[PDB]
């Protein structure tokens, strides 16, 4: 019916969101560990470079929806891209990229990451190169809200409409249940062009995960209630697969029991 | 041969590989070139065996990125201590180590089999078994009694024949020497500079044999290999640095027969 009390327990929640933790607690070791093909990391890579590999998303412009303290899951898509927007609700993961873009020694490292993408990409790219590259594609960093009707705000600074979106573990990280999550789709396919890609990756079957002194309330959704949200919104769904989480990889940092990820095209 | 005794690991490193003759982004550069011709030959699956033996390591490891997936028993060798010291600070990954980690991701990237940079360098540190002292200019490099299991299955040498010979007959014997080391049928991989005179190591300032491709294709046929390879690189101006006057880069894949 009111959507106001629970998005303010989430915001709420999130002030004591801390980047460091969450980033060692998902893309360091035994989670960030790249060498394990079976692992979720090259997975979520593979996810991303087979689909931009069809040549089938491009355009000019991409919006990352909540990027937090990542930039992984722009690798693939950034020799795609001329204009990239980055965003997210908090300050601090904001400041975190800003020292990464800076290529500050106190960012986070992503070097494995750069390097695994070149290596699946395969086109004999040293990851410097790459770095340098999503480093000069990267246009701007937002403060977003997806549970506004315009989760960037009025007269953003972002081009729109975008030709693509991208989105990592965010809608369900950020949506007390599951008519929140639809509303939170709902506003940011404002913001993709009709006939415009959305790469959604996501948790399955989460209902918390830690950042630090934070423990967050995930909403847990399963695979079909993620078709027919996307469906719901307007897409064609071009792709949608899962990976289940091994039980060497659950770390206590959450209770995933996978993870999903969905290619669609906006109808239009 | 005295000269060698000035030879300073560290600055022959910092001369060849490291930027610019070390940048691996550029696939004209040198290194992708030298990387390359190892990944090809090995990718064949005609280079097998059990045993491979590296003719002159130096304090370098590259040369054996490709070979390490294809040996299981590896042996290093060079005749300066201080570059098996050098090879041992990498291979047990003590402190002060050089960082070859770019290589290995080339190598890694080049090969395209999806192998993260890491588990190559662990194969590479598995399957070298031991580095040994060795004289190319004796009849029997590595001495009589050595650890090393012969006949190998395979050779490889870079950029130390030519390096430690000063004259074309001097390389040839040299040659014969280490193919006494190979097991007839057995492959040898060389890489070597061309039409090189001098180079440079910190304080050690080395004569070379400055040899071309033709001379190093008699070579390997007076030795008694069949020549299946030989390509060579022409050094772009660009990595013309001060170290050396080397011209251009030989990949020579040659079976003995
Ligand atoms: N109301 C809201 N609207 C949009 N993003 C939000 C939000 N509340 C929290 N977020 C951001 O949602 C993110 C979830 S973590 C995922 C971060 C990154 N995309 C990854 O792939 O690892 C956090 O960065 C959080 O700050
Ligand atoms: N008389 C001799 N017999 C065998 N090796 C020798 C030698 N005199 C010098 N060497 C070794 O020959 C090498 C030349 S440079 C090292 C080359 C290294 N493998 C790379 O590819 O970059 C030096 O390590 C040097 O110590
Ligand atoms: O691999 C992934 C990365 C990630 C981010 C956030 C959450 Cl809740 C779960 C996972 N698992
Ligand atoms: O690129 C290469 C590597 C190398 C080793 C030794 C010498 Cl004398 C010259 C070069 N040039």
């Amino acid at each position: 019916p009111d959507s106001a009390p629970g998005q303010a327990a989430v915001a709420s929640a999130y002030q004591r969101f801390e980047p460091r933790a969450y980033l060692r607690n998902n893309y360091a070791p035994p989670r960030g560990d790249l060498c394990n093909p079976n692992g979720v990391g090259p997975w979520k890579l593979r996810c991303l470079a087979q689909t931009f590999a069809t040549g089938e998303v491009s355009g000019r412009t991409l919006i990352d929806i909540g990027s937090g303290p990542t930039v992984y899951q722009l690798l693939s898509a950034c020799s795609h891209f001329e204009d990239i927007t980055m965003t997210d609700f908090l300050e601090v993961n904001r400041q975190e990229l800003g020292r990464w873009l800076q290529e500050e020694p106190g960012a986070f490292n992503w070097s494995m990451y750069s390097q695994h993408a070149c290596l699946i990409e395969g086109k004999g790219e040293c990851w410097q190169d790459k770095e340098r590259q999503l480093r000069a594609r990267v246009k701007r960093v937002l403060p977003i809200d997806v549970h506004q009707p315009q989760p960037l705000g009025a007269g953003s600074p972002a081009p729109l409409p975008a030709d693509a979106l991208v989105s990592a573990f965010c809608l369900e990280a950020v949506s007390p249940d599951l008519a929140s999550f639809q509303r939170a789709l709902d506003h940011i396919t404002t913001l993709l062009r009709p006939g415009g890609h959305l790469l959604l990756i996501g948790a399955l079957e989460e209902s918390w995960y830690l950042a630090g002194e934070a423990r967050l309330t995930v909403v847990p959704v399963s695979e079909e209630e993620v078709r027919e949200a996307l469906v719901r919104s307007g897409y064609k769904v071009r792709d949608l697969r899962t990976y289940i989480m091994p039980a060497h990889l659950q770390t206590g940092v959450d209770d995933v029991k996978g993870v999903f990820f969905a290619w669609a095209q906006k109808v239009g």
